[PDB]
């Protein structure tokens, strides 16, 4: 698929048995999702952007399906205002920028 | 060009006659550069990111060349963690996501 950028590049993802809308975000190294109560062990982390840092929980080897494309990797969970698919998973679905 | 995402999508930009490095950021509506001197008038603005809101200087109709492609548009200047090129200019250079 080709996604133009006139509007936010939001897509449906599937994670932890839930469907959600998330940004395909080339500016994010890693993936950050809204607060959700996933099972398993996690590690605390702090991640920073415009405005400062938020506290998140780092979960490893999480399965996530992005527009029907399967991926597995680290997902950070916390009080982000938007679900953010970062490069750690975008590479796994073969996503490129083109101009 | 086609840019893969196993590394940060950093490119050279020219703005105000000066070269800088910036991140192509599909998760950003707007283009935000770290503190710099730019000619012309500006307006105070607020913008929100993952960690809260910051005060920026809004420069409108600014010439900026991104990886050899010209844009003219709004550039916000303020305490962003890194220089980001957002959708307002990515659309101008014809950038799409593809997978
Ligand atoms: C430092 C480089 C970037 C700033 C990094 N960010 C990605 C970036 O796309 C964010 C996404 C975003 C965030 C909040 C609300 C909308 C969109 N957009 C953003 O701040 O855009 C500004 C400018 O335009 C406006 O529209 C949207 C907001 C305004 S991040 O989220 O802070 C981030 C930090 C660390 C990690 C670790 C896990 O890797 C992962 C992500």
């Amino acid at each position: 698929p080709q996604i133009t950028l006139w509007k936010r590049p939001l897509v449906t993802i599937k994670i932890g048995g839930q469907l959600k809308e998330a940004l395909l975000d080339t500016g994010a190294d890693d993936t950050v999702l809204e607060e959700m109560n996933l099972p398993g062990r996690w590690k605390p982390k702090m991640i920073g952007g415009i405005g400062g840092f938020i506290k998140v929980r780092q979960y490893d080897q999480i399965l996530i399906e992005i527009c029907g494309h399967k991926a597995i990797g680290t997902v950070l969970v916390g009080p982000t205002p938007v679900n953010i698919i970062g490069r750690n998973l975008l590479t796994q679905i073969g996503c490129t920028l083109n101009f």
